[PDB]
């Protein structure tokens, strides 16, 4: 069963050939997003914002902004993952965590000052560098979750995100992180080729 | 059935901060964990992650002092330090690696390399910390799921002094610290995930 889970995880590869007639229903999209959201993030700020485009005409427009990569138009839905800098809001953080019964109002106020002091020293963790890590965690989770339902994906950045935001009238404070076309594979992805563990990792005892 | 089990497994990834200080994580498994985590995607398959795994309680106690005395650093079976190396975005390597592995032709490599250069020219951040954070973040999440397969748990961390840690371990300067990940056998279960609802962060347009 652990072997089944390992084989499942190993099965994620980029798929770029999707069935243009396959449908990804909104009920499953919502479930996929809910499960993806269980990804960790610094202080549980959950800075991800997602816009799912499920309309072929519009995906064709997006393909024109994505170096004409075909998967953008054949996919059942194109998930656009953004990070919101304004997500690192300490008033929201206190309210949310107290309302959910995780911590008291006093504990939340004290923790919030420590988080402020941290960001004061490490401003990048509440800017694009922070967002890229937090939304990257989310994205990897989403890529495994969509597969539970029989779908596949390909993560993408070789696209004109400035033009995409303008096309979709996106807030200027939302930083584009990744475009993720999701669909039914017509062709399996290729086997993983990677550098060995000995080439990138050191174990010290 | 199958789908329920896979979802339950993914959902089971949770932050664990109470580990069994006597539990041993064998090195064969550490290597297996890193091999499977490596299957994570990265832009152009540059795989810019570098990892140092500290499995030595004496050293972990020193690391705990540099991690605001968070106890999980010292009780864990091993502490996985994940870095990104910006030197990894090297077009010579990229060609050599993909041609030697039979993924693409030599001439196709030179052509692809130039398109990769063009892309980085437009978006230089993607070969710098912004790119590393994303690429190593993908690896990190994959690692966190993989450790669960073997009955272990983890907690991702940045509330530590990465500057002092790099110095304590004699790490290269070109390596950007991304995340500290203690891994061990849970003595206490993680909490159910508390999250904003899908409608609070996502829109579906048809
Ligand atoms: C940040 C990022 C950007 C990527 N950009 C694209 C892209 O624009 N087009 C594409 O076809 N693949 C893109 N990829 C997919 C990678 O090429 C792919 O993950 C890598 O070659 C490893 O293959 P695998 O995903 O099949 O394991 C991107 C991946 C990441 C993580
Ligand atoms: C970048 C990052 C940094 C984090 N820093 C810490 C940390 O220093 N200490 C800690 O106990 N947890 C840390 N966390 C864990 C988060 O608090 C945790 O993921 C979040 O509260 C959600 O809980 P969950 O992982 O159990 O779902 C960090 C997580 C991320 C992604």
């Amino acid at each position: 069963m652990m072997n089944d889970y390992l084989n499942f995880l190993d099965g994620r590869v980029s798929v770029r050939r999707f069935d243009p007639d396959a449908v990804l229903p909104n009920d499953l999209i919502k479930d996929m997003l809910e499960h993806a959201s269980y990804a960790p993030s610094g202080n549980n700020f959950q800075p991800w914002r997602v816009v799912v485009v499920k309309n072929k005409n519009k995906q064709e427009d997006l393909k024109k902004l994505a170096a004409l990569q075909p998967q953008v138009a054949t996919a059942s839905a194109v998930f656009l993952l953004f990070g919101d800098e304004n997500a690192y809001d300490l008033t929201w953080w206190q309210e949310f965590h107290v309302q959910k019964g995780i911590i008291t109002k006093d504990e939340a106020a004290a923790r919030a000052e420590r988080i402020r002091q941290y960001f004061d020293l490490h401003p990048e963790d509440k800017e694009t560098q922070g967002l890229r890590l937090d939304v990257g965690l989310f994205a990897m989770n989403l890529m495994q979750v969509v597969r539970v339902y029989g779908y596949d994906s390909v993560p993408m950045r070789g696209v004109d995100f400035d033009a995409i935001k303008t096309y979709l009238d996106m807030p200027n404070g939302w930083e584009p992180i990744l475009m993720l076309p999701v669909g039914k594979a017509l062709q399996a992805g290729n086997p993983h080729v990677r550098k060995s563990v000995a080439e990138f990792a050191e174990i010290i005892e």
